[PDB]
């Protein structure tokens, strides 16, 4: 008999899902992945709940200061998001020391600014002050920092998870959709802001009938479906009848390209710009890991969400299609040799795009002009706002030999800790 508890409020919007409040306990009846069958102990109604909205009671996830499955960098991203304050903390699964836990505390370093320190935990931090349960431990450091950068104040602002897509609805009838407002158009189709079943806001990429076979496209789209990651835009559904529709999550601030050119973009300081490209490297590192290829990496194909999380879009679409030579590796231009390494070349350009708030690559140069320019060994010069060490990375991405260019794993690893000396990742306690 398994009892779970609601971590967040939820309002039902389908035929057979349950509405519950934060705290309502429930009996699990089935575990079908994203959706679980359950019985509210509050209503006595049996229905479907979003599995990721509840956790076993007295389990750690139930706690407000615990964050399951969070990396150190993301732990550091959520503590620097507005709404938190000096002393804001959290406990999480440690990356390096598996099966153990780590403590992340907000802090102010008069020389860096707002930062986030991390401590490991074996339970105890300092063999001085030992503790029986993370609760005891937590409540301790809440009064007078026991040697910690700061004193534990308020748990980290937690977000409300996205609602899982309707149960078993990868392919939808076109009627389930109202494409309300057109956001963009182009050679291959448009992108619309849409609503799915009067209830769910979404984005739709409509594909002009090319060929680009339909059953050819759908094969890719089923692989596309399996490439899920916090840094890839999420494919919800597909309409399989020419003209094909691709239904995805709606990203509020549109393309990275468009965001960097806007007002809010222009205010973003350099450490933010760096973080953006770090997020994209994380996404590209995932694609690399899964032995996949993007083939059209650039600011235009990066989406920005309301909270400034970057997500790659159009991954794979490039393959299935049917003129951006400025983002393309010489080997891909000359012999059509698209690989993860040519993506890396792309990342280099996209990276310059970012640091120059979306300015076009090779300004004032034509495509032909640039193609010959590259053959002479020409590269874009470092912009003024650009740190020397960041430029050295672009240059590494633009090595004539693909084999010589770094991996996204390495690029991700470097960008993430750009301002943190390796020895300073975790703290050593007195
Ligand atoms: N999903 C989106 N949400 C919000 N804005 C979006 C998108 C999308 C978008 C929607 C679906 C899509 O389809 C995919 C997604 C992943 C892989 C393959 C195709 C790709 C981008 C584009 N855009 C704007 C529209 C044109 O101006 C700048 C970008
Ligand atoms: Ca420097
Ligand atoms: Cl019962």
């Amino acid at each position: 008999r398994i009892i779970v508890v609601a971590l967040y409020d939820y309002e039902a919007i389908h035929h057979e899902d349950l509405s519950f409040q934060k705290g309502d306990q429930m009996v699990v009846l089935e575990e079908s992945g994203e959706w679980w069958k359950a019985r509210s102990l509050a209503t006595r109604k049996e229905g479907y709940i979003p599995s990721n909205y509840v956790a076993r009671v007295d389990s750690l996830e139930t706690e407000e200061w615990f964050f399951k499955g969070i990396s150190r960098k993301d732990a550091e991203r959520q503590l620097l998001a507005p709404g938190n304050m000096l002393g804001s903390f959290m406990i999480r699964d440690s990356e390096t020391t598996k099966g153990s836990y780590s403590l992340s505390v907000r802090d102010y370093d008069p020389r860096q600014g707002d930062t986030v320190k991390h401590y490991k935990i074996r339970f105890y931090i300092s063999p001085r002050s030992t503790f029986s349960t993370l609760q005891e431990l937590v409540d301790h450091y809440k009064k007078g920092n026991d040697g910690l950068c700061q004193k534990l104040s308020v748990p980290c602002m937690s977000s409300k998870p996205q609602k899982p897509w309707e149960k078993d609805a990868w392919e939808i009838p076109r009627e389930s959709l109202k494409l309300e407002k057109k956001l963009g158009a182009g050679q291959f189709g448009e992108v619309w802001m849409a609503t799915y079943n009067k209830h769910t806001k979404v984005a739709v990429k409509t594909m002009k009938p090319g060929s680009m076979s339909v059953e050819a496209f759908l094969a890719e789209a089923n692989v596309m479906k399996t490439l899920q990651h916090d840094k890839l835009v999420k494919l919800h559904a597909v309409v399989t009848k020419e003209p094909i529709y691709i239904i995805t999550e709606f990203m509020a601030k549109g393309s990275l390209l468009d965001f960097l050119k806007s007002d809010e973009g222009s205010k973003q300081p350099l450490p933010k710009l760096i973080d953006f490209s770090a997020q994209i490297a994380e996404g590209m590192a995932f694609i690399e890991q899964r032995n996949y290829i993007h083939r059209d990496l650039r600011a235009a194909n990066i989406l920005v969400s309301a909270s400034l999380v970057c997500k790659i879009a159009d991954f794979g679409l490039a393959r299935v299609i049917e003129f951006p030579i400025k983002w393309t590796a010489p080997e891909a231009i000359n012999f059509g040799s698209f690989t993860i390494k040519s993506d890396v070349w792309s990342f280099g350009i996209l990276l310059m795009e970012i640091v120059t708030y979306g300015r076009i690559p090779y300004p004032g140069m034509s495509n032909p002009e640039v193609i010959r320019a590259l053959e002479r060994g020409y590269r874009m010069p470092r912009p003024e706002n650009c740190p020397e060490e960041l430029y050295n990375i672009m240059m590494r991405c633009w090595k004539n030999r693909p084999e010589e260019r770094p991996t996204f794993e390495y690029i991700q690893s470097v960008l993430d800790d750009f301002y943190t000396a390796t020895e300073s990742q975790y703290e050593e306690i007195p």
